[PDB]
């Protein structure tokens, strides 16, 4: 009974996990499922520590509902780049079975349409926009099984509050259907106290473990030496060479043990810093003053886009890096990849890396209980130490978190301490699209069993203004007022299908009727404007430098300014001497100029040296503005506005990959981002019809230069080669070619 063979699942998929090494099933995990009445149907919640392996009994349950019911799955994740790891291991897993995986990471869509997709993994934000998809034309018998991760987001966030509203939906839908269960879901999460709850709000059975891999024991310094969490002496601290804070000896240890150790840093230049200070530590306690596979990661990053950094030069050939928020997004992949094969031994992290792609390492080290002016949070304190310790290579794994003077009393306490209860978050802006995604898809009209709906959200199970905020959308045309049953307006309809927040439409549609005015089509600066999505706090403002940017602009730009409230007149003027609404404005046009150098394929480094703000800052801004015009073009769409959805149509696709109106049939291939595809244009090549037909050996010369054995580089696949990546360029065209038609 404890073997995966004895379990029943498709041949290929159990070879595909003796090709993975998962060749041990965990006790808690079958124990969990042989527990209760999971198996048929009945929904589950769950939690387990990060390196246990959560997924294992997900993905038993996805396979196990998918082969006994034909129904369609979904899979929520929280981030875009876990979302597309897991979806390509999904999609390795699932090849030869039948069940074809493809992903909705945000701006990314599939080129299939649902009814033929099976698991749509996606992270929360669209995963909402295709639940309000299937509940609006009564097509929700596709679904059969619903999977989320980490639960304990959906109190306070930014985006948990999209996933309870999505579960307190379904349970809404499967309670309805009531007068065993249609839709079954699935969760994991921490070491949650109140999981009893959360797991009773979704009348699911409650099963809580702590079962590790391997053991993990935290530590905290005093000096020269070593405490653990419960005021004990586990070891004295010796440090062997280095040229209080002794970083390089912790590190050192692991060196000469043959394994990994992670080194996160507070802030931005923390990471630089102490990641040049390892590497330059490494010229004299190794050489007193694998290389061959090493130099082929340096090599990766030499025409990369964004080309090789100055300060990942002097630690890359020694075995240390480092990886934070303001890299590139390519840069990123590289790095952690490498760090799994174990070619990189040191990594200089920020607290990013806490809640992204899972990196084991035998040594963790945190620098500060401060964190960017501010205590760190234990709920990424739990998953800050929990990659600690590899399955099946490392006997033990520890964490050293690192404190000064009177900070280890505030250091201490996370290591006692637990992770807060969850919350609800539930006027409430949270709240008023949660109406708004019932009311307007019609399967809640009269008021009495929207109360009723009050009472299956995750507020009502934790144990009045509901009532009163209906009004509040009645006030704002969203809901037009009859005999009480409500129904949806114009308005109210379009705000759903494009799944925007009800409290920025009331500005778009104010902004957008804007452009009957007077619109201009020159420069793509003015439709751009209207797809930046805010401002946030994607970057540090640089007045001085916007001022000479802001005379500098053309006269057909300027025009664009002063037609949607930017003042010539006051511009980096003001500010210099010394309005939200108005400064709201200005920084949106500020994006907006950022985005037009985007979409007009300028040098990514080029930007930097113009715009300061780095390349880490700019794909996490065109990835957030790509979804942004995927959300105003079908805002348009369904108000009946089609001359402005034509203009709108392309620039989804522009901002994604930061190309031209020339590539956008080329960039289709996944493969081409945003140079394979220039430099192979420059080749004859104008559509993706005849780049199908290329031949196989003249693709090849083309790619080799244009240069600013796997050294070329595909997100999802790691390295590869230049053979096989120019013919997977014409392979992927064939299919193309005939799946759409």
């Amino acid at each position: 009974k404890l073997l995966l063979a004895n379990w029943g699942l498709p041949k290929a998929v159990l070879e595909k996990y003796h090709s993975f090494g998962v060749k041990k099933m965990f006790e808690w995990q079958a124990e969990c499922l042989l527990l209760g009445q999971v198996l048929e149907g009945k929904n589950l919640v769950y939690s387990a520590p990060t390196s246990a392996g959560k997924t294992l009994v997900a993905e038993l349950l996805i396979l196990k509902r998918v082969l006994e019911m034909r129904k369609k799955a979904l899979f929520i994740l929280p981030f875009v780049s876990v979302a597309k790891e897991k979806k390509y291991y999904l999609q390795s897993l699932f090849q030869e079975v039948g069940i074809k995986v493809d992903g909705y990471m945000g701006s990314t869509s599939p080129s299939r349409h649902f009814s033929s997709l099976d698991i749509a993994v996606c992270t929360i934000e669209r995963a909402n926009g295709l639940i309000n998809r299937l509940i609006e034309e009564n097509k929700m018998d596709l679904l059969g099984m619903v999977v989320v991760d980490e639960l304990h987001m959906l109190g306070d966030s930014h985006r948990g509050y999209l996933l309870e509203l999505l579960l307190t939906k379904i349970c809404y839908i499967t309670r309805k259907s009531a007068s065993s269960n249609a839709v079954q879901i699935v969760g994991m999460s921490a070491t949650l106290p109140n999981l009893e709850l959360v797991a009773s709000w979704l009348n699911a059975e409650l099963y809580h473990t702590d079962f590790r891999p391997v053991p993990l024991l935290e530590s905290v310094k005093v000096g020269n030496s070593i405490y653990d969490s419960s005021m004990k002496l586990v070891r004295e601290f010796e440090p062997m060479l280095q040229v209080e804070d002794h970083v390089v000896s912790l590190c050192y240890e692991t060196i000469c043990d043959n394994h990994s150790v992670l080194l996160f840093c507070p802030s931005k230049k923390w990471c630089e810093k102490l990641a040049d200070i390892i590497a330059r530590e490494f010229y004299n306690l190794h050489h007193q003053a694998e290389q061959k596979e090493l130099l082929e990661v340096m090599d990766q990053l030499r025409r990369l886009p964004s080309g090789l950094d100055s300060v990942l030069q002097k630690t890359v050939p020694w075995g240390v890096a480092f990886h934070h928020a303001g890299l590139t997004f390519e840069e990123r992949d590289i790095i952690e990849g490498a760090f799994r094969q174990g070619l990189i031994r040191v990594l200089a992290a920020t607290s990013t890396l806490s809640s992204g792609v899972n990196l084991p390492a035998r040594r963790v080290i945190i620098r500060t209980p401060i964190f960017g002016g501010r205590p760190l949070d234990i709920l990424t304190y739990k998953q800050m130490v929990g990659r600690a310790g590899r399955k099946g290579v490392d006997t033990v794994g520890e964490s050293i978190l690192i404190c000064k003077n009177s900070e280890k009393s505030k250091g201490i306490a996370l290591l006692q301490g637990s992770l807060k209860p969850v919350r609800s978050c539930l006027v409430t802006g949270s709240m008023i699209r949660a109406i708004l995604e019932i009311i307007v898809g019609g399967v809640a009209s009269t008021s009495q069993d929207m109360h009723t709906y009050a009472a299956c959200t995750f507020l009502a199970a934790s144990m009045g203004a509901i009532e009163a905020c209906v009004m509040w959308l009645l006030e704002n045309e969203f809901i037009q007022s009859t005999e009480k049953v409500y129904h949806p307006t114009h308005l109210g309809s379009a705000t759903l299908s494009s799944s925007l927040s009800p409290a920025d439409t009331l500005d778009i549609f104010a902004d957008l009727q804007r452009a009957m005015k007077g619109f201009v089509l020159e420069n793509d600066l003015h439709i751009l404007y209207l797809v930046t999505p805010m401002f946030e706090d994607w970057t540090t403002i640089d007045w001085y430098r916007f001022f000479c940017l802001w005379e500098k602009l053309p006269t057909s730009m300027k025009r664009v300014a002063e037609l949607v409230g930017v003042e010539e007149g006051f511009l980096a003027r003001c500010v210099k001497g010394k309005q939200h609404r108005q400064m709201a404005i200005h920084k949106r046009f500020f994006t907006s100029l950022v985005l037009l150098d985007l979409i007009s394929e300028v040098p990514l480094r080029e930007i930097n040296q113009k715009y300061g703000c780095n390349r880490g800052q700019i794909q996490s801004l065109q990835q957030s503005a790509a979804v942004y015009a995927g959300m105003i073009t079908v805002f348009s769409n369904r108000l009946g506005w089609h001359n402005m959805e034509l203009l709108l149509s392309q620039f989804q696709k522009r901002l994604t990959f930061g190309i031209q109106r020339e590539l956008c049939d080329l960039v289709r291939v996944s493969l081409l981002n945003a140079q394979r595809a220039r430099v192979l244009y420059a080749s004859g090549f104008h559509t993706v019809a005849d780049l199908a037909r290329a031949n196989i050996v003249e693709v090849e010369v083309i790619l080799k230069n244009a240069v600013p054995m796997r050294t070329i580089w595909v997100t999802g696949r790691k390295g590869l080669t230049e053979r096989e990546a120019a013919a997977l360029i014409v392979e992927e065209a064939r299919m193309i070619l005939q799946q759409d038609l």
